[PDB]
């Protein structure tokens, strides 16, 4: 089995959202350990009980803010004290918003960009510095976006920092092949999420659907595909790429 | 199992070559049944046997010129009439040259063009039909290569024709989305093989493998799980890509 | 002047076109000369006269087929003991047509393809080897298309054909460099022009207008810019690019 | 002349560097006014009496920090406060390092993506509103790189920063169209300039010399054509692109 992840320990940020229990889930299933972290703990305390429950896989939860360094590397330190290391980080923290692009304040900015490019970076620095140190050649996984290279309206510094995010992917895979480390992205498209419902459910966003030409948004299961290639051996010779998971979403006339 | 292929046909073009011969087994290994074809019916007869008798898989073979539009569709009905429905078809059909920009010319470029992308095209059109025909939710895979986006020098005539397989593979993800197939492309980088054993094992080609990342020409190994991903259902949400498999290959420092 | 074209000889070939005219038009008003084919002798002897008349260049006109390279290197050799020499190739060659995948033939593929991609190719051999002759460091700019990255509905073999030209355009540049010949190419989005009036005027073609960021479709003049940068001195450091020309169209929502 | 920008006033950030004192130069030759600023007000004013006596044009000089979101406002208000509308952007602010992957910090992120791509789309803003104001239909241009899409050892915030830019040109290009207003960036290779002596006129730096296709490293005047195309009329009809200025660097094998 080449997408085998059994016993691996699997490190995935922004745990708390939808498609970060869905992504826990997924490498729980397969029974690979699960690291999962988010700004608050109560609902990763959920996620914890549920799937040593159903999987009994080794589970650790961290509240940090991913955009704080010494709070990443204070994670690595304690897990390194349990004798726990990391084979594949999965760098899916991510917020947006929905404003004109000249309604978008320095705040918002700030906000945006540190969590979907800077953090990433920041967690891949980080985790590489703990591969490296027990000379283990894992993986990196980032969720962007097909909004890394399509646009949309309302969401220039969230387009910005994704399109940021692929390219650092493919340096980073050049700069740590020498680590034995590839590092590969995920771009997923629209997902029917509740942060955006009431957009996707609309009439204009309906309208979105006809010029989709799987007639379809994305659901989390159309992910597990790329997820467990890019995790496992069965992706070790690729490197520096990104996998859009989007039905030709990004393909459309 | 996501990556489930058990029972499925599998058609391979261009199953001669070492690639080919890979494919041909990597589908069998994981209990899926073999439609083989190439110009030589003779290149075939060991794979089959191996593969029999290894593996317990359905195997048909098929002598044609991938060319031969109506050999295609002529092997298509023989299918039929045996209640064989394609679910996936792989065009792995490809040739190339190495001559200066000038040099070549009208023959090279039609041989090398209709082959790399006119052909898979009409395969493409013909297993299409014949998957409709049979109401069936298919798959194409179009094996491109890193040259559709990068150069290299002394092939220009396949470069333009990868190229142009790679924009077909989006442009008919769109149009077969309506009869739920999905269609992408693989892009593998340098193999290691034999038609290029002197280009890669040379002075030229040894300061090519420091470039890429890895330092590793890539294996046929590197293909098997992407060519699953989009062989199965667990790459059905996915349409119009190619996934490069290159070591990083077409990410290295300019 | 960096843009300075006058006493160049332009190359232009599919010049019976609307965008051809054009094209002839532009670089006359310029004082550049202008060498001139199509199939139909008779439509050139019109523009002939027009471009004679209006701006009193130097016009050449030559009735061929563009696929035929023994009759483009007669039209070379022609010029060459005539002690012309060609200063900028514009592959203008381009036809099309409208049907679902499965409906195009054969037939249809090799009068496409052939078109829009040898042929420039073969003209593009020609042209090289004239300039060689002549030791001239001169231009090539091929006419491509929006659609050589982006896709619409009934026109695979053109989008194929596009693509294709357009990475043979960045090959051409790298490979011709060593002969000072620089490679680029111009994409224009959807061109009011004659041959889809049609298109554009129907009612799929007002639904791409609010689509299209600038809300209008692309007039000939838009290139203008274009043709005389890859034409001039002032686009000697540029080779192996192409420059979309659309409105903002590639990049709508 | 479809190149015109006699008149005009040009804002040009990042002015104190070479490059900056180029396209200064360039614009005040073409009679067109300069808007320019820098950190430190003292390295411009030798360029504004340079200016001010070879060409005669208006030249208005501003000390700022271009992450300084207020100063580049209270710049806009005192400008308009003189009758002076500004019709064209450069983007031309740009600092960098060399670092392997694991050594840059959180300072040197901060001061590679702030000063490369958040100040570009403060000052977008910014200068935006003023048009908007002004009801004036004018461009922008971001200097990017083509590193935005190549990648080089050493230099991950900066790839990140500049693919983050190169996109978000992209999105400000649709954004922005309902204003009149085109985005487009420039992407220049390797510049043969004073500040990076020691990398190309060196021998280990020659090695890329021969990877280049022209086998020339980007002169400045490289640029001119490009920059005049999309400050002027010419270039109306392009929006969302960017124009790579590299001797076909990006193209090579």
């Amino acid at each position: 089995n080449i997408f085998d992840v059994k016993d691996k320990y699997i490190l995935i940020t922004g745990a708390s959202s939808g498609l970060g229990h869905h992504i826990a889930e997924l490498f729980a299933k397969e029974g690979a350990n699960i690291v999962i972290c988010a700004r608050r703990l109560e609902r990763l305390k959920e996620l914890e009980s549920h799937i040593k429950n159903e999987y009994g896989v080794q589970v650790y939860t961290f509240a940090l803010d991913v955009n704080d360094r010494s709070a990443v590397k204070d994670m690595l330190s304690s897990l390194e004290a349990e004798g726990v290391t990391i084979d594949v980080l999965i760098n899916n923290a991510g917020v947006s918003d929905t404003k004109r692009f000249l309604d978008y304040n320095d705040e918002d900015w700030d906000k945006i960009v540190d969590t979907n490019l800077k953090a990433p970076w920041q967690c891949a620095q980080e985790v590489v510095q703990h591969m490296i140190k027990a000379e283990r050649k894992g993986s990196i996984i980032n969720i962007t976006s097909i909004l890394s290279q399509s646009t949309n309206l309302g969401v220039s510094p969230y387009c910005a920092s994704k399109a940021g995010l692929r390219h650092l992917t493919e340096v980073m895979a050049v700069e740590l092949a020498r680590f034995g480390i590839n590092v590969n992205a995920i771009a997923p498209g629209y997902m029917i999420t509740e942060i955006n419902e009431e957009y996707l459910t609309s009439e204009v966003g309906q309208q979105l659907l006809k010029k989709i030409p799987t007639r379809k948004f994305v659901e989390f299961d159309d992910l597990n595909g790329p997820l467990l290639l890019l995790a496992s051996q069965a992706g070790q010779g690729i490197t520096g790429i990104e996998i859009k998971v989007d039905g030709g979403h990004s393909a459309a006339p």
